[PDB]
């Protein structure tokens, strides 16, 4: 099997560099010095197991410095000395045998390193060192130490592990066999390696954690968490190779990235960790992302990447959970449930502190701090599902509309139709029925943010307020970041003036002020866009009979509809329909009095991807997506 093992040696050191971008914990590009005694200077890794993971993940990097053609360290036989030393020193400080259900030192559940990062140091020191004298020695404290600390695929110093951990196990481990003599085809029907065939598979599911059949990936039983998906996306490639194509889901997890990601790192903070980002400094490295609109129909995202902005919305359903709180973050719902912002794409990528996490485009503020605070009631995690959460998404080739219905029992009985446009080059948002528990804000207006800024941050834009006197005291216009917000009003509508605020010493806010009144009968509304800087239109929308039923015009080949419980978008030829009901059937009364309500009555349709079927149409297929869509003329 040494043809075998030599041709898997050579693809590791090729794609070794690409594989490390997509790697989520590293060390990039270390220069830290060498030390006899701790490896490298300033760490105590032999009493602080975190400095022993800086200690393995700055190895690692070395290792990548040293394959790198590029780099000036590459090939260097005195760096080939340090790695191989620098493994002769960890080696020399392992317990033999292993420790059972307990860390070599520090306490438990300082138990990561040793069986996921140390693994690592070891594959990547022996293969990047192949080529040289130091390589059989490498492969024998391989061989031995794995065999210890590593003895399965699956197991670690008395421990089983699944999911993301033993996704990181399997690709030392089986390295560590392939050192061994054994092939990959024996190395596949290992219990272990059996386990992680079923882990890495991600069929599509309909509940629970993995991949929902719309591409959406469900962590923690019912929270979207792209955070632990990352994590160990680099290994994905590992195991192709070792097993196949066949073995992933390659299709799914790829919609699955194309769904939440962009190549700039900037991913929508309500799929993303528990202290509330926006951006991955390896998921741009994971595809090439098309330029398009995305929606997930059942777990409720819509998200588009134009050649100018990166734009999404976590929309509600009462299937999965609005927010995810922990012992230390819990202020980050306003941000899950209610962004509606678009990033300029060669904008600033600025992401969130703890001063600046209750304030994006789209917030809707019931204080004027806005700390809105969901505690974790348990010792770790705890998930909350909304009272109500009903979604409609409907997108054509460059636009997407999504139509959301909401209530959260944990932020003040917080209600709103939310109704949101994205296109090129901009982005519409109506909030009405915006709600909260009658009597409950002691007199305090509530306001719906528009714009926001991070303080710190020098962009060459000047302050809101500055924006505000030079524009004849107006915000309209006033620009951020390479974005441009203007007020949006609609006749018979309650649209407020944009006003400028400072809530924190962080943050400046454009923001519309609403009623404490109307938020109590749950009628409050406010409206907005935003434009790509450089890009205007003349967007304009319309009540249209009823209050709920809203007609916006783009003005540039794009309508949309909101008529809850249906969105509608028209673009070219093309007309998608959703109810946020998710009826599998629509009522051909629904397409005529929607195109009646756009201005195009006798508009001529046919069916797309539906049927003819009782008093409408029928989905030729529900199992993942649930928009209509029709051709028109």
């Amino acid at each position: 099997n040494i043809q075998e093992l030599q041709n898997f040696e050579r693809w590791f050191k090729n794609n070794l560099s690409y594989s490390f971008s997509q790697k989520a914990e590293k060390v990039v590009n270390p220069n830290r010095n060498w030390n006899d005694n701790t490896v490298f200077d300033n760490l105590s890794p032999w009493t602080s197991v975190p400095d022993f993971g800086t200690v393995c993940h700055t190895l690692i990097g070395y290792c990548v410095r040293y394959n790198n053609t590029s780099d000036t360290l590459y090939q260097n036989p005195e760096l080939a000395y340090n790695l191989i030393n620098g493994l002769r020193i960890i080696c020399s400080k392992l317990p033999d045998p292993p420790p059972h259900q307990q860390a070599p030192w520090g306490p438990v559940a300082d138990w990561y390193h040793f069986t996921i990062t140390m693994p690592e140091v070891f594959m990547n020191i022996t293969i990047v060192l192949n080529e040289t004298q130091h390589y059989d020695e490498a492969a024998s404290l391989t061989r031995y130490w794995l065999g210890l600390y590593l003895p399965t695929a699956v197991n670690s110093m008395g421990w089983h592990r699944t999911a993301g951990n033993s996704m990181r196990m399997g690709v030392p481990y089986t390295y560590s066999q392939m050192l061994r003599g054994y092939s990959l085809a024996q190395i596949r029907q290992e219990q272990g390696i059996q386990e992680i065939l079923n882990t890495i598979a991600f069929p599509y599911v309909t509940q629970g954690n993995g991949l929902h059949v719309d591409s959406i990936y469900i962590d923690h039983i019912d929270v979207r968490a792209y955070g632990y998906l990352i994590n160990s996306y680099f290994t994905f490639a590992y195991y192709t190779y070792y097993f196949g194509d066949e073995v992933i889901n390659t299709v799914g997890l790829t919609r699955a990235i194309e769904n939440v990601g962009s190549p700039e790192g900037v991913v929508v903070p309500g799929v993303m960790s528990r202290n509330g980002t926006l951006y991955s400094n390896v998921i741009g490295n994971f595809i090439t992302y098309p330029l398009a609109v995305h929606s997930a129909d059942y777990s409720k995202v819509l998200t588009k990447l134009s050649k100018t902005y990166y734009g999404s919305v976590v929309g509600v359903t009462n299937r999965l959970a609005y927010y995810e709180s922990d012992p230390t973050n819990n202020i980050q719902a306003p941000l899950w449930t209610m962004a509606r912002r678009i990033w300029n794409r060669r904008g600033r990528i600025i992401n969130y502190n703890a001063n600046t996490v209750s304030f994006e485009s789209g917030i809707i503020l019931q204080s004027l701090n806005g700390i809105m605070r969901i505690p974790s009631g348990t010792t770790s995690t705890q998930s909350f599902r909304p009272t109500i959460g009903q979604t409609a998404i409907a997108k054509t080739d460059t636009a997407g509309a999504i139509l959301v219905y909401a209530k959260f029992a944990e932020m003040n009985n917080l209600q709103f139709k939310s109704c949101t446009l994205f296109y090129d080059h901009g982005m519409f948002q109506l909030y009405y029925n915006i709600g909260v528990e009658p009597n409950s804000l002691n007199n305090t207006n509530g306001r719906v943010i528009v714009l926001s800024r991070d303080t710190s941050v020098n962009t060459n834009d000047l302050s809101f307020e500055a924006q505000r006197i030079n524009n004849n005291n107006s915000s309209e216009g006033t620009t951020f970041n390479g974005v441009v917000c203007h007020r949006v009003p609609i006749t018979n509508i309650n649209v407020p003036s944009l006003t400028v605020r400072s809530p924190n010493s962080s943050v400046e806010l454009v923001e519309q002020i609403i009623s404490f009144q109307t938020m109590y009968t749950a009628t409050a509304s406010a409206c907005y866009k935003l434009n790509v800087e450089g890009h205007s239109d003349s967007l304009r929308a319309f009540r249209v009979n009823s209050d709920e039923n809203i007609y916006v015009n783009v003005g540039n080949g794009v309508k949309a509809l909101f008529n809850y419980p249906w969105v509608m978008v028209k673009e070219n030829n093309k007309v998608s329909f959703m109810s946020a009901n998710e009826d599998t059937t629509i009522p051909f009364s629904v397409i005529m009095n929607s195109f009646t309500s756009i201005g195009e009555p006798a508009l001529q349709y046919s069916p797309s991807n539906c049927f003819v079927y009782g008093n409408g149409f029928k989905l030729n297929n529900s199992t993942f997506d649930l928009q209509f869509i029709f051709e028109i003329v």
